């Protein structure tokens, strides 16, 4: 009952630690202030981005949707069109061992905006204990109108059941 779920096993695409604390625990430590950010120093990512991890509903329940909160602090080209993939946990050992993550179960694209973005799941995906993929595919410029940005920041990513 649109409550939150237990996080494990953080992964990202990449990570900024250089320029700045930016690693995927960022986005999972509850602090709208922190984020995680994609590798923009030297060899820098390039798009897609992901983050991925466990979600833990307990035995008897199933996540029902993915929630997105931007960094809080200014407008840098926020994730427009997004991607969301679950798998089983029995899936593989770890997130960073799942190999074939299907196709997406959800979609979404973003409004131009740092307020918080609800993708619900649908209900085919499995129940109780689950690796979860958000991916961006595609960003906002640093206006509606400009050429999307190559980047990605994610301050809060979480699953409620
Ligand atoms: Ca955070």
């Amino acid at each position: 009952l649109t409550k939150d779920v237990e996080a494990s096993d953080y992964a990202a695409s990449s990570q900024e630690t250089t320029g700045e604390h930016a690693p995927v625990g960022n986005a999972f430590d509850k602090n709208a202030n922190t984020f995680w950010h994609s590798k923009y120093s030297n060899p820098s990512a390039n798009l897609p981005h992901w983050l991925a991890f466990k979600a833990s509903p307990g035995e008897g329940n199933k996540i029902a949707a993915i929630t997105h909160l931007y960094r809080q602090d200014k407008l840098n080209g926020p994730a427009k069109n997004v991607a969301v993939y679950v798998v089983a946990a029995s899936d593989a050992n770890s997130v960073a061992d799942v190999t074939n993550w299907g196709e997406p179960v959800a979609t979404a694209e973003f409004p131009y905006t740092k307020e918080l973005q609800t993708i619900a799941l649908p209900n085919t995906i499995p129940s109780g204990d689950v690796y979860v993929k958000f991916q961006i595919n595609d960003a906002w410029g640093l206006t509606e109108t400009s050429a999307g940005v190559t980047w990605a920041a994610v301050a809060e990513l979480a699953a409620t059941a």
